[PDB]
């Protein structure tokens, strides 16, 4: 988990607006001005669009513009064009990063995953492996963030997620699989996958059976 | 205004890899702000080193910086395989004057080759009363990153609904990819079973699963 917040995605077609967020403590954003924003293109060096909360460099044009409210910065992109598509960091100065929002100019109409989580085979677990597996397809953007729940509150290690690559439709897919062992699988009520893609949330269940 | 990194850089595991910085007398020459920042593909950047030579908590002092002139060095000792990502550094002089180098790909040498995790789930409860019936065959901890995917209804090699993901690398340093047959009720039941056959280096895995008794 980032020391800084920022929402994991955001879109827009071509002259539309988006606003993305990056919340800390009074400790950091909210006590000094000293918000930067920086724009990578997958592979690339990152480049500086905002330093101290609002101060835009040289060449990079005002539609950017930073703002900041009490432990909150927000950068807004007006008039999206093709080559705004790329991830979106926040910091904060020791030095604080957030998690980054990959800003995706829309190349084909959105559609929602397809979720299914599977719980653990047969045959995995007679390899003594519990392995859950959440399928998410068919979906636009290529951005997306999973969560894995034991019970009714959120687990942390065993959760591996592969980056969503583009299918024979045209839409994205990716695996999100939690490895369990088969004593973590058989002492929780249920295990929960969250997958979460243009701001809305899908959660899925299951438990074990005789 | 940029600095100058070599776009690539290779060492062998436990060995050392040392990559350059090179800004002027008004950027690296002119303080002692020189960080350096290391990135995994599609993933947030980490500070590694700040002030030249100071590492954060949390990173091991394998990682070492130094700065002679408008030069400035990290050298990664006892490499391994968590090492092979993007190296960034930047220099920071007070205002706009924050500038990056364009990034070291530093590749780790003579990873092993690993076959894979082959793990094939039939179709949950949920997707059947659902009215579907996708099963998921799960590829992970395979190395290198390339395989070819088969399926069967019985003994029938499927041709058509198969979707298998481009394998990406995980945390443990090896590729996991999914392959997926998008199945409805009726041909998931009317069939004995359906199996996922993995190939890898000219090796071969296969699974099997059944509708549920
Ligand atoms: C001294 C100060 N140093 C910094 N460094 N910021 C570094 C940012 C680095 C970054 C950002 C986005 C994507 C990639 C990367 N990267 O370098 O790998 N920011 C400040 O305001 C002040």
């Amino acid at each position: 988990q980032s020391a800084l917040t920022q929402p994991p995605s955001a879109s827009g077609s071509p002259g539309q607006s988006v606003t993305i967020s990056c919340t800390g403590t009074s400790s950091d954003v909210g006590g000094s001005d000293s918000v930067s924003w920086y724009q990578q293109h997958p592979g690339k060096a990152p480049k500086l669009i905002i330093y101290e909360v609002s101060q835009r460099p040289s060449g990079v044009p005002n539609r950017f513009s930073g703002s900041k409210s009490g432990n909150t910065a927000s950068l807004t992109v007006s008039g999206l064009q093709a080559e705004d598509d790329a991830d979106y960091y926040c910091s904060s100065y020791n030095l604080f990063f957030g998690g980054g929002t990959k800003v995706t100019v829309l190349g084909q109409p959105k559609a929602a995953p397809s979720v299914t989580l599977f719980p653990p085979s047969s045959e995995e677990l007679q390899a003594n492996k519990a392995t859950l597996v959440c399928l998410i397809s068919d979906f636009y953007p290529g951005a997306v963030t999973v969560a894995w729940k034991a019970d009714s509150s959120p687990v942390k290690a065993g959760v591996e997620t592969t980056t969503p690559s583009k299918q024979s439709n045209n839409k994205y897919a990716a695996s999100s699989y939690l490895s369990l062992t088969p004593e973590q699988w058989k002492s929780h009520r249920s295990y929960s996958c969250q997958v979460t893609h243009e701001g809305s949330t899908v959660e899925k269940t299951v438990a074990p059976t005789e």
